[PDB]
């Protein structure tokens, strides 16, 4: 008979795999767009690739001279970009494991990176207080944005690549026009903004501040629509995610070693995932299935894969 | 060059799908069907949201109000219905047509609805009162499409009679006829308001400057000899023309080169309807009764 919409009140994420192999803190985990792989970066100077579904170690990618803060996938899942304390980014062929380009220009640690949807560009944020825009094909820096007055905590492209959002310890989030490099909007109280990214519809940004607060902003109207709290975040730049494959949740790590999951709309906590033995610095949501990756700092050094029915 | 790839297949209709339209706020997709139902789906995730019901026979067409809060539907039951999308309730039934209602649209301001019917008329309705304001004796055969200009001052209509006409909304008087005349199966204004895209049942789409009554571009390679197939301007990425086709593919042309930049394969019947998301490179397509599904396709460019 009739067709209906499931409206789960909570997910039921359960631990399936614990991925060991990094020898220092894990800094970042990201699922490939095609859903097949997980990439991890670490202070141990390595990238590791794992099967997204079974956790199975696939390969180690090496070449950076110091720790890696961040990794990101190209849209076609064939390339990775990495951000390192060696002041460089590296573009990698995931198949061969080899470095295609080294992106030189930042004058201090590179903290965050992302490809645009077309994946002809990379954006980076650095302790040097700048955001750079790079040409994937040549590896040359196209633009340097004097974006902030303190380290840049996150950079993210919107769904057509026309906008970049940046955050910083200076307390600001800024929206930039990719084409011109000009600021379009500043969101300014000002605790350190530890993380930012665009919503899947392009209309909102989710932003973490080091006052134990996540906020969903409509940035055209500069109005905070939703606030998520109850977790611990006063020190680290912790990634946060929209989970969109089942119920609509907000996911973040926490300094109390748990993964927090909130109902996006009600703003209530629906689950806390226990298992890590250090700060959960990074979380990622699988693009088509209800799968969370989480990763922790050096007391733990593991990645965990959690699966839900909704 | 686009790289549309299949992301979602939306099943639920039990007969042919007739029409798919994205809400102006970008959040929803509405579908109409021969099964007498409207279905709402999330534009980004394909997720079934709700079913809206009340028509006594099949539905040919649906359209959104500018504020995304209302739908209007055109039915073989000879009525249009205005719906509150939130509640799913019918607010008004628009009675007047003496045969199937084939096509409908709100004006940009969404105080008016325009309709086209097998009765060969175009009607202009008052959204707030539901009364028929004007009946245009527009055509000498079923009306295939009706569409308001960017400012609501004009209406374009097409018909199997082979004519495309532009009407003055305020007076209901014809302003121009573009007339060597295969059935005109679809027509709509460009986002600019300057041009008109028209389909004819000779496997041809044509872009017309209607101020200069000259055909500027011609798009072929698709099959269209039988059905009234929607066509679109895609303006979120590159400038493309999108249309369904009787060979079960979605065609995308470079507007200027008139070259087939892509063909989207997946449907197992005539692709009767396509829509382009208002702010993202997302295509909705929908097919007839061998298929009965809607598909959502996404590109980066
Ligand atoms: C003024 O003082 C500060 C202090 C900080 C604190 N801080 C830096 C220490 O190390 C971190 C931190 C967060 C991450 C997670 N991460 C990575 C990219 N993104 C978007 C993100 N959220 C990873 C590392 C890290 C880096 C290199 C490694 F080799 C190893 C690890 C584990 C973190 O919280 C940051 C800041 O400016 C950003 C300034
Ligand atoms: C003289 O003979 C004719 C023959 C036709 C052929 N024809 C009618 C049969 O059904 C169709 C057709 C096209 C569409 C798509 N569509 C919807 C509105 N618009 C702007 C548009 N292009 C939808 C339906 C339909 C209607 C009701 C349903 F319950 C179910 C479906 C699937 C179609 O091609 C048409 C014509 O004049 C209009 C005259």
């Amino acid at each position: 008979g009739t067709q209906s919409k499931p409206t789960p009140v909570k997910p039921n994420y359960a631990l399936k795999f614990t991925l060991a192999g990094h020898t220092k803190a894990v800094s970042s985990v990201k699922f490939s767009p095609n859903g097949e792989w997980l990439a991890s970066s670490s202070a141990d100077k390595l990238i590791k690739i794992w099967g997204a579904y079974d956790g199975k170690f696939e390969k180690t990618i090496s070449g950076h001279k110091l720790g890696i803060s961040d990794v990101a996938w190209s849209s076609d899942s064939n390339l990775l970009v990495s951000a390192s304390d060696d002041k460089t980014l590296k573009i990698w062929d995931v198949s061969s494991g080899k470095c295609l380009k080294t992106l030189k220009g930042h004058s201090n640690y590179v903290f965050c990176c992302n490809f645009n949807p077309q994946s002809n560009l990379i954006v980076s944020g650095s302790f040097d207080e700048s955001v750079r825009i790079w040409d994937v094909k040549t590896g040359k820096c196209l633009k340097t944005l004097p974006a902030h007055s303190d380290p840049v905590s996150a950079v993210h492209f919107n769904r057509d690549g026309s906008l970049i959002v940046s955050s910083s310890y200076d307390g600001l989030c800024r929206i930039w026009d990719t084409a011109s490099g000009q600021c379009l909007k500043t969101l300014i109280d000002n605790p350190p903004v530890s993380f930012v990214k665009f919503s899947p519809n392009g209309k909102y940004i989710l932003a973490a501040t080091l006052d134990n607060t996540l906020k969903l902003w409509d940035y055209s109207k500069g109005k905070c629509l939703k606030t998520y709290t109850g977790h611990k975040n006063e020190k680290y730049c912790i990634f946060a995610n929209f989970s969109v494959t089942g119920g609509k949740w907000i996911v973040s790590g926490s300094e109390d070693n748990l993964v927090y999951i909130w109902n996006l709309q009600t703003k209530e906590i629906v689950q806390k995932l226990q298992g890590h033995t250090d700060v959960v610095i990074s979380t990622a949501c699988h693009p088509t299935e209800n799968i969370i990756a989480s990763a922790a700092l050096e007391n733990d050094k593991t990645i965990k894969l959690w699966k839900s029915d909704c």
